[PDB]
């Protein structure tokens, strides 16, 4: 009615195409991996590192599952070196490629019968190569089930992952390097040289190396652990700007005495392409709390109850009855912040009672006008809201902070550009990214359009003296690959939308600095 | 009185201009001698025609120099003293001349005759000190702005004092002659500091112009040739990258009307406001009148665009006639009223419109005024800011806000702002844009005791019309040049009382039209 209806379609613009991936491999010091049938040493810690690696679930005391669990991508090859008794691996989805082998065929070379009737839900056969699998892997009933996919090897599946279009999906590479008195390989796998057309436009960094470990193989063989990941100058735009703030920025202390290192206006990029969600790594992000109230947002809530009834309190602060007092709002209800944001971006400029009162068509509904205009004249250059009504200020708990977006359309993609007055770095920014990120999302989706990118502008752009110590820390830290989002249902309405109704996957941000 | 913006006491002492911009002319020889010393070792009449015309012309067409407006020279004494008595001083031009042993009425007295000296007494003028004593003196009201070109003449310790900071700074251009001389044996030199080095202090020194190898008629077919340096304006690059890259890798959009456009969305720039500094886009001359009869007309929150066109600026007609405005549906204004825009949101927002000439008088939101008090006690504050968006308000107004936003930010006693376009044309909007908020730092500072600072512009619809590509492409062949300067000869008691003729623009020296 004054809600906004999805189109027909909904879904498509979103579809995830091809799922993220990771890859694991073992290199000799000359970049072998066998002889073609098979591995030409034998260091046990290695083996021990793959089966963790692959088959821990990042959260605690969480045991795999068809529920829950990591998958393996294998060449066919790779299937038939790995002895019976071991077959398929334990706790992980095994993905064989083969042109030949079926499903049953893989689970009839195994020696009992009363345990294929058990791996028969951990294993497949996918005839066609990786991004066969990637794709396989990426449909409803794999993603999220799957929490992380493995490329362990094949010579030819670690090529065709480090070409495109699989390349551009690869969050990691978990590479072993084995210091072999022997040199007998005829299989390799190499990285290719930065800048060139190989590289794709990846420059692999990194992240870790252990020192050089001694096997008890009996050889004393040396070897280390190495892991590159996929250089994020997204992230990296943003830890500059910190980095800057704090060695660069005005000193100044309020009224009381809170100290901050700032300068005034900056902007950045981030790509909403391909499900990409730039939710940072070096520090991670409540996007649980984003989702909620972005939703609450555009439903235009003013409540703030509804959302520390569903764990997030981030407005628990501003919506005490101590603090509405304090700004004069002596007669708001416990926790009603006003004609505060999401009541702005549907109904500018009406007059405000008491939260959850129906307001329709009071006000200006600048959310529904930019669906409308944006799906018949896309290159207006209109198409924007606010929440920063001068008039009702006085009302509000709280004055906006982030206070203006304006959308922008070019070959079938939606980009929005957010206005930020005011710049926490530190606790606020992050969260202000995954916001808006996702609203360009939801708004795509209700527009027949596809995610583009989110230009972020920064006004007083700041470090709170107490964070630097922190800061200075997670500066040290290399980003990593940003996550995605999906959509595992849709709504026929753009106010219905749930937070259960998406799902973040391959996030590994760092532990707590 | 109250519904006004009361200027304070600091109102003139904030953008008072400390020194004046300067140019240098010069001959070297190919070992950048000077001279001996005494006086200049080549005879070249070429160069000091060059000299004389370069100095003694005033920009434009059919203008000769007087008292009122002319330029002036600036040398040492004893180039001074090396000037032949029968060519003192140097006519069409003030001469300012440093010294500590000699008066102006000295200066006089070293005269050939009487009828010299009486009637050359407004053209002469000495100055107790150094290069930098003679530009404090050259910002005065009585100097500035009446002089239109300040130009270091000679002596080689006046070229070094140039050549170094605080002065740098302010040398907007270098004129050198290059003289082939034979035989060269100067013990004076002088030597532009090359990019990077520290003497250069950050200044990265671009060749605008040279000429062909030229032969004296002196006798001795000595060769010579010009040579006309510019400070590198980063700056106004920001512009002319933004251009190249809207044409080479832009969108192509169009409008309502069917005209079509290159776009990319998203981007910002910085422009300096220290020192009086007025970034006026130099490869093609900004429309500086019409930018502060506009801008003051906002500031007082008007909406009748007669006032403008009374003013020979018709930058509103179109969109204030009786026909647009029709289209509009706005059928009960009266032409040329625009309804709730721009200015009226600035300082009555909210507030219900009626017609033009009502009285608005307390009524709505006066944003402005607001920043004004916050400024003045509460700097640090991060809700600094007005905005001309109202969603309310839109469809009674002729057309929507471009440039919606405006956020100050204060640090060391200086003025920030930041403007939030949502729709940029960069060939004939962004430099107007840019002048005006530019303007708008200035009179918020001077009215709030601070000195401004910088202006930031974040670019929504950043775009360049199909009809503009050519030209526009044709401009970005053109090597920046300095930014101006603004000055105010008068102050006011209340902000929205200023007048364009109360402020000048000084030093401006765009490229002629494309
Ligand atoms: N050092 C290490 O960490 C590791 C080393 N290895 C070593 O690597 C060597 C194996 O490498 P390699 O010969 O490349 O073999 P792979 O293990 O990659 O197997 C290749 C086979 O996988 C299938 N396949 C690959 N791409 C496709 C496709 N696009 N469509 C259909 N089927 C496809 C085919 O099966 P089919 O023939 O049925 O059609 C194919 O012949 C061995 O020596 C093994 O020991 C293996 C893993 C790890
Ligand atoms: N090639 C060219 O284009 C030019 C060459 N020349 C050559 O340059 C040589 C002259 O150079 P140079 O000896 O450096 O002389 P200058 O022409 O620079 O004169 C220096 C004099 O100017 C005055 N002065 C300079 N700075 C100050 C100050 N800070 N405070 C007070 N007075 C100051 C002093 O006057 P006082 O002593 O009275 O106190 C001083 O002795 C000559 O040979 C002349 O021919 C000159 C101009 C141009
Ligand atoms: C593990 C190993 C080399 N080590 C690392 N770091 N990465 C891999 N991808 N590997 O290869 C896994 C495929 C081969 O697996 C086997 C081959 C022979 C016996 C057994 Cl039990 C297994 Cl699992
Ligand atoms: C002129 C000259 C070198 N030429 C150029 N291009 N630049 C200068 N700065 N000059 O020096 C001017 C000071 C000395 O001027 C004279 C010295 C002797 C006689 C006469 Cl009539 C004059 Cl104006
Ligand atoms: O979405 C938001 C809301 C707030 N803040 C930060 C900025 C300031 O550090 C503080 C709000 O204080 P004021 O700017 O209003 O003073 O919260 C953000 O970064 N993002
Ligand atoms: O201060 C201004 C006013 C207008 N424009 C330009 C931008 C657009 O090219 C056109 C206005 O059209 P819309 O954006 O409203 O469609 O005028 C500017 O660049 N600056």
């Amino acid at each position: 009615l004054f809600k906004i209806r999805m189109p027909e379609t909904v879904a498509e613009g979103t579809r995830l195409a091809l799922r993220a991936f990771s890859l694991v491999v073992a290199v000799d010091e000359h970049g072998g991996i066998g002889d073609g049938r098979s591995i030409p040493w034998n260091v046990p810690e290695d083996m021990k590192f793959f089966r963790d690696l692959t088959t821990k679930l990042r959260g605690k005391n969480v045991k795999p599952s068809p529920a829950k669990r990591n998958a393996v991508v294998m060449g066919r090859k790779t299937w038939d070196s790995i002895p019976p008794k071991f077959r398929p691996l334990p706790g992980r989805l095994n993905v064989v490629l083969s042109s030949t082998l079926t499903t049953q065929h893989l689970l009839d070379g195994l020696p009992d019968e009363e345990k294929r009737n058990l791996h028969a839900d951990s294993i497949v056969a996918v005839n066609g190569g990786l991004e066969q699998a990637l794709r396989l892997l990426a449909s409803p009933n794999y993603t999220p089930s799957i929490e992380t996919v493995y490329c362990i090897g094949g010579g030819s599946v670690y090529a065709e992952a480090l070409r495109p279009p699989c390349v551009h999906l690869l969050q990691a590479i978990y590479r072993t390097t084995i210091r072999a008195s022997e040199s007998s390989c005829s299989v390799f796998f190499r990285v290719p040289e930065s800048g060139t057309e190989a590289a794709a436009g990846i420059e692999w960094q990194r992240e870790t190396i252990s020192e050089e470990l001694t096997s008890a193989n009996g050889n004393e063989t040396k070897y280390y652990f190495e892991k590159l990941i996929p250089r994020n100058r997204e992230e990296e735009q943003y830890l500059s700007l910190v980095d800057r703030i704090i060695r660069e920025g005005n000193v100044k202390h309020d009224r009381t005495g809170v100290g901050t290192l700032s300068i005034f206006g900056a902007q950045m990029r981030f790509s909403l392409r391909n499900n990409r969600l730039p939710l940072l790594t070096t520090k991670r992000v409540f996007w649980r709390g984003v989702c909620e109230e972005l939703l609450w947002f555009l439903r235009g809530e003013t409540y703030a109850k509804k959302l520390s009834d569903k764990g997030v309190h981030i407005w628990d602060d501003n919506g005490s009855r101590a603090f509405l007092d304090s700004r004069g709002l002596t007669e708001y209800e416990e926790m009603d912040l006003g004609p505060v944001y999401g009541f702005q971006w549907r109904h500018f400029g009406a007059a405000y009672t008491h939260h959850d009162a129906n307001y329709d068509g009071q006000g200006v509904d600048q959310i529904k006008a930019i669906v409308e205009t944006l799906k018949t004249n896309p290159d207006d250059r209109r198409m924007l809201f606010t929440a920063w009504n001068p008039s009702a200020l006085p009302r509000m708990a709280l004055p906006p902070c982030h206070l203006l977006a304006q959308f922008y359309v070019s070959n079938g993609e939606l980009s929005c550009m957010l206005y930020q007055r005011s710049c926490d770095m530190g606790l606020g920014v992050p969260f202000n990214i995954a916001s808006y990120a996702l609203l360009t999302i939801l708004i795509a989706k209700a527009t027949g359009l596809r995610p583009g990118e989110l230009v972020h502008t920064l006004g007083d752009a700041h470090v709170y003296s107490n964070h630097v110590e922190p800061c200075n820390e997670q500066l040290k830290r290399v980003p990593r690959a940003f996550p995605y989002l999906v959509f595992r249902r849709e709504r026929e309405f753009l106010e219905d939308y749930e937070e259960g109704d998406m799902e973040v996957i391959d996030y590994a941000p760092y532990p707590p600095i």
